[PDB]
This record gives structure tokens, C-alpha cells and sequence, in this order.
């Protein structure tokens, strides 16, 4: 436990133990001094002004904190593909965290000369937040997570929060946290942290496509015994008004009785990825979904989980419905469709209502012949629908380069808490690592100053980051007797391999991958 | 207890997501301009970033304002309320689902 | 499957040793970007290797009565001595040595 002694080893690899997997993920970081060791009031203000949706106000810390809230950050892709062929579910157990083999160092910039030297006795400071008594911006889609890629160094993202605000201003409610105001691990070099966490219960994610669909899980060869109404005219003519009524049965599949209905839905934006099919006019911001909060119109992304489009139009998405990842490279505004990766919901479809359809029809008005307007039987789209009892429905599913948890917010109460851009929603999820270099004074003067220490030496730190996650894995026992879909790759040649390193050294991945690749029956 | 934050005001405002928007749908004025341009949802946009979990349900009610000079000169209590009807009697959703009484200032 | 240039070809040999510097970054922006880090204390390391290996004899009992070939140096006078070093500290293998002297019969 000293300078020249090693405070932990790299472990990364992933043990497969029949029901459980065990993902061992090592990566080395680097912290900078965040903020110049202050906290600093933050705001659409001071971001240069904003509309009143994007108004916000809030405080830059400086500390940092760890991220690992993506399936990439645990799993290679081979072992998501061994996840994803061979698993009808899994769900997290078991979280062990380790920092090691920090190392603060010092930068002097005299004359323009740039030289690093090593602080043997400056310290980390290390702490969780275990009684989530902090704002938790995990959960967020943020980047900063660990890279996909082993190689690859990594900074650590600033911790920031937002709180209460009227426009730019504060209210008499907002919260200002001060994280030096929790006690937190002093590590020197030769120190190490290290803390366990078990996962509460969460549902198995389904990890897994319907080969039913909800409107096909009758018997095809027998009658119902129930009756529906087909004929309300005897035929053309006045006063030829009857009631006729048939077996629902093969022949008409559309009007038999059903137990369950298809899940929520919040119709969104259609928009083709052929260009030339789309209206040449705006409409991103001005024909998009939304839920408004207290005046602040927000984007509904990606909202409720829906089939991203019918059989066959594959070219269409919903036009904030569907997660975008980001392809290796691309730029951060104003980016081509092809610099970008849409994921597709489709594997829902047998459940979920399409999210750029109507849910369906409902009546509405009263049909009559008079007593005296003569109305017929009108119907009407709907195109938000919400929970109705006997209602199914599958959640988003879950990618490689996706989120895994999200914090439930703590409200009195909430419906089907999974997080809406995928993932397993937690009331107590693992809780924020926050690290951040104790700040070292320069030389102070030789009188006595009242004001606070502005001179401080140059640091930053470095050291390798361990997180092992322990997963339970809900085995496939199909009786299905052709060949399953299988996530592959692909054979044919290319200049490089997918999922690996280009002649630059640099690691991408291609495509986004889900889970629903094994077949279920409904 | 109330909130000190905002369910639309829960992200990092310092880190951009990994997530993309559809930011622009024509290059500009004209015929034939569309296009289809993505942005990273980041803090100068909090709009458009995607969220886990979205305001619960409503129900919407009629504004009525106490300073009576702002209010229409009609007769809309009955009339102009909200109502749920059970077995063709007409009820007043009052106070129905939980909701805020008015926005920011109002 | 013994090895074709020579030596003793097995299913488990020694496994390699893969040795490499861990990355020190150098001092990283005081503001977070995404992108991993490119920029490196310019590192390397020295120290000791060991190896030991025992290795099996197999003594010869050979009833041959005539003196049998042995790969020797040679007496005869020399500027450098085979198998050591020249005047400016390079060492050098002056031939090949095989194993084949000893004799046996079919």
C-alpha cells in the first residue's frame, strides 16, 4: 500500500456460469481540475439566452463522476451476441466498483514549456452517493461513459445539476447541494476504493420477438360461439333497416371477440428516410409530439414504446419516437442521415400500435333514423390513447450502445416505471461515484489574507476504473421447430472488420444491435 | 415535500447525450429542399433531449382568474365546466386528477 | 507433428508472455470532451526476465569401441576466440552447432 507497490490488477473479461454472466470491464481514466476548483451558478443566462423551453437554471460542480449506464461499457460485442442468441431474458444482480493505481499528477507551464511531474502526496477524493441525496444526472443518455473499447482512455464528465427555475432565475425553492458537504475517501497513491452494490429486483428484460401477433391468437380452423353484427340494411332503398348478425370465425378474423388490445399509444410525426417523399416545408420542431410542464413544451422522446413502422415500410420513422445513436465521427449539429443510426422498433409490432398510426376508431355520435336530423354512424381517430384495462404491451428494447438503468423519480406515484429510452428502472439504482482532485494551494502570502485561496497548482489524475456486474439470465426452452433469427455477422469481404479497429486505430461500431433476436410465443 | 426539480430539468446541463434529434427538414427556401439533419440533444437545446419519464396524466379544467375584469362576460360555470356523465347524469370532475393550478407567475 | 524447422512440436507449449506500458495521460482539457484521449506521457520500461527450464537427459550406454565424433574448438591460433566477444564488445555465433555427434544404431 505504497508508491512503488500496485493497489489492483486489470480484470476484464466476462465468465459464463450457466444462468449467470459476470462482465468484468477495466478502463483507465483521467480527471482534470473541473470549474477551477469552484461551484459556479449556472443558467440559460449565461449560456447566451435561450427560448422559455430551453430556460434552466443550476450549478457546475467540480467534481466528476463515473458512468457506466450503457450495455457497451460490460459487454464486447461477441458476448452481446451470445446474450442475445442464446437468452430469452436477463437483468442485472451484482455491481463491484474499484478505483486503483491513482496517480495525481502536476503541470508547470513556464515559458510556454509544458512539463509533468508526479504529486506523490496529493490526494482523490472519492464518494457515493448511496442515500441519493444528490440530483442523479445517470439516467440521462449522457456521454462520458466508459469506451466500448478496452484501449481507449477516457475523461471523466463534469458533475452538474439543474434545479428549480422561473426562466433564467431561481425560485425560493431551488436547492443548492455542496458535495464537499459529504464525507468522501481521501486517496493518495497506493490507496484504493472500492464498494458493492446489489441490484434491486427488476423485471427480466424481454429479450425476445412475439411470433404472434395480438390480433392472431385464435384458432384458425374453429368457430367462436359468439355473434357480431354484419348487416344493418337489407339493401338499396328507404325503410330497409334490419339487424344481422354471423359467426365470427376463420373466414373474418378482423371481428372476433378478443380478450386483450394493444398498448398505449401517442401518435408521432412520419417521416421517410427517402427524402424526396417528405413535405418540403419545416416541421421537425413545429410537427413533433409533446408534453408541456409548467408552461415548457419538451420534446416526447422517445415517448411511449411503439412499432416504428407497418410491414414493409421500413423506410419511415417516427420523427422523435426512435433512439438515434451517433456513427464513429460524427459531428455534434447538422449532421447527414447517414452520419447517424436509427434504431427500429419493429420487433413490436405484434403487440405495440405502430407510433406514426391512429390507435383505431371510436364512435361519435348516436346513429338514428329521426327523433329528427338523420344521422349516420360517425367515427373518429384516435390518436393518443391511453392504459385501458386488458391492455399488453412490450417495452423499448435495449441496445449495446444503449442505457441499462434509469432512477425512478421519487413521486407518489408512477405507472410501469421502465424507463422510456429502454432499460430496467430502479428506485434505488447504483448510486453516483463522484471523484474529484483535492485542490493544492500555490504559495500563499507571507501576511494574513481573509479571502479565499485563488492560486492553486496545476493537477490532474489518472488510474484504471474496475466495474463488474453480475447478470441472471432467463434460459430459452422453445419448442419451435424451424431455425431461429440469429444476430450474425456477415461473411462477405471488406475493408475492415465490424466491431473492430481501423488503420488509424480507432473502434467503432457499425450498427446498432438489440435483444430481440429468439422468438416467443404470445 | 414538493420537488426541487423539474421533470423536464433532470440531465446534466454541462454533458451532451449520445442521442440525436431531427434538427432540420429543408436545406432552405425553394422547391424540392428537404433534407433530413440530426443534432446532438445537448444543455443548449433541453427541449428536444430524450427523457426516461414524462408528467402524469390530466384532465383538462376551465381558467377562471380571480380578477373578474379578465374573465368572459358569459355565464360559464355549469356550462363551461369539466364533467364526467354516469348512467346519463352529468357529474362535475371536481376535483378530479391531481393537477398544477396554474403555470409560473400566473 | 513435430515442428518442420525443428524442435518439439506440443498441443499446450509455453504460453506467451504479452507485456505493455500502461497509458499515462498527459494533463486532459479543463473542459469534459467526449473523444478519448490522444495525447501521452512519452513512457518506457526496462528490468529483469528469468527463465529456468529443466530439461530430461538421456545418457548414452553405447558398447562402441572406437572413440566416437564430439563437436570441439579448434587449437589452432585465432584473432578473436569463437564464442565470446570481439575487441569492440560484439558477440557473435561463428557457426551453427547441431546436436548430432554421438552415435547409434538402427
Amino acid at each position: 500500500d505504497g508508491v512503488g507497490s500496485s493497489s489492483g490488477n486489470w480484470h476484464c473479461d466476462s465468465q459464463w456460469l450457466g444462468d449467470r454472466v459476470i462482465t468484468t470491464s477495466t478502463r483507465t481514466w483521467a480527471l482534470p481540475t473541473y470549474n477551477n476548483h469552484l461551484y459556479k451558478q449556472i443558467s440559460n443566462s449565461t449560456s447566451g439566452g435561450s427560448s422559455n423551453d430551453n430556460a434552466y437554471f443550476g450549478y457546475s460542480t467540480p467534481w466528476g463522476y463515473f458512468d457506466f449506464n450503457r450495455f457497451h461499457c460490460h459487454f464486447s460485442p461477441r458476448d452481446w451476441q451470445r446474450l442475445i442468441n442464446n437468452n430469452w431474458g436477463f437483468r442485472p444482480k451484482r455491481l463491484n466498483f474499484k478505483l486503483f493505481n491513482i496517480q495525481v499528477k502536476e503541470v508547470t507551464d513556464n515559458n510556454g514549456v509544458k512539463t509533468i511531474a508526479n504529486n506523490l502526496t496529493s490526494t482523490v477524493q472519492v464518494f457515493t452517493d448511496s442515500d441519493y441525496q444528490l440530483p442523479y444526472v445517470l439516467g440521462s443518455a449522457h456521454e462520458g461513459c466508459l469506451p466500448p473499447f478496452p484501449a481507449d482512455v477516457f475523461m471523466i464528465p463534469q458533475y452538474g445539476y439543474l434545479t428549480l427555475n422561473d426562466g433564467s432565475q431561481a425560485v425560493g425553492r431551488s436547492s443548492f447541494y455542496c458535495l464537499e458537504y459529504f464525507p468522501s475517501q481521501m486517496l493518495r497513491t497506493g490507496n484504493n476504493f472500492q464498494f458493492s452494490y446489489e441490484f434491486e429486483n427488476v423485471p427480466f428484460h424481454s429479450s425476445y420477438a412475439h411470433s404472434q401477433s395480438l390480433d392472431r391468437l385464435m384458432n384458425p380452423l374453429i368457430d367462436q360461439y359468439l355473434y357480431y353484427l354484419s348487416k344493418t340494411i337489407n339493401g338499396s332503398g328507404q325503410n330497409q333497416q334490419t339487424l344481422k348478425f354471423s359467426v365470427a370465425g376463420p373466414s373474418n378474423m378482423a371481428v372476433q371477440g378478443r380478450n386483450y388490445i394493444p398498448g398505449p399509444s401517442y401518435r408521432q410525426q412520419r417521416v421517410s428516410t427517402t427524402v424526396t417523399q417528405n413535405n418540403n416545408s419545416e416541421f421537425a420542431w413545429p410537427g413533433a409530439s409533446s408534453w408541456a410542464l409548467n408552461g415548457r413544451n419538451s420534446l416526447m422522446n422517445p415517448g411511449p414504446a411503439m412499432a416504428s413502422h407497418k410491414e414493409g415500410e421500413d423506410r419511415f420513422f417516427p420523427l422523435s419516437g426512435s433512439l438515434i445513436f451517433g456513427k464513429q465521427g460524427t459531428g455534434r449539429d447538422n449532421v447527414d442521415a447517414d452520419k447517424v443510426m436509427i434504431t427500429n422498433e419493429e420487433e413490436i409490432k405484434t403487440t405495440n400500435p405502430v407510433a406514426t398510426e391512429s390507435y383505431g376508431q371510436v364512435a361519435t355520435n348516436h346513429q338514428s333514423d329521426g327523433t329528427p336530423f338523420k344521422a349516420q354512424a360517425q367515427t373518429g381517430w384516435v390518436q393518443n390513447q391511453g392504459i385501458l384495462p386488458g391492455m399488453v404491451w412490450q417495452d423499448r428494447d435495449v441496445y449495446l450502445q444503449g442505457p441499462i438503468w434509469a432512477k425512478i423519480p421519487h413521486t407518489d406515484g408512477n405507472f410501469h416505471p421502465s424507463p422510456l429510452m429502454g432499460g430496467f428502472g430502479m428506485k434505488h439504482p447504483p448510486p453516483q461515484i463522484l471523484i474529484k482532485n483535492t485542490p493544492v494551494p500555490a504559495d500563499p502570502p507571507t501576511a494574513f489574507n481573509k479571502d479565499k485561496l485563488n492560486s492553486f497548482i496545476t493537477q490532474y489524475s489518472t488510474g484504471q476504473v474496475s466495474v463488474e456486474i453480475e447478470w441472471e439470465l432467463q434460459k430459452e426452452n422453445s419448442k419451435r421447430w424451424n431455425p431461429e433469427i440469429q444476430y450474425t455477422s456477415n461473411y462477405y469481404k471488406s475493408n475492415n472488420v465490424e466491431f473492430a479497429v481501423n488503420t488509424e486505430g480507432v473502434y467503432s461500431e457499425p450498427r446498432p444491435i438489440g435483444t430481440r433476436y429468439l422468438t416467443r410465443n404470445l
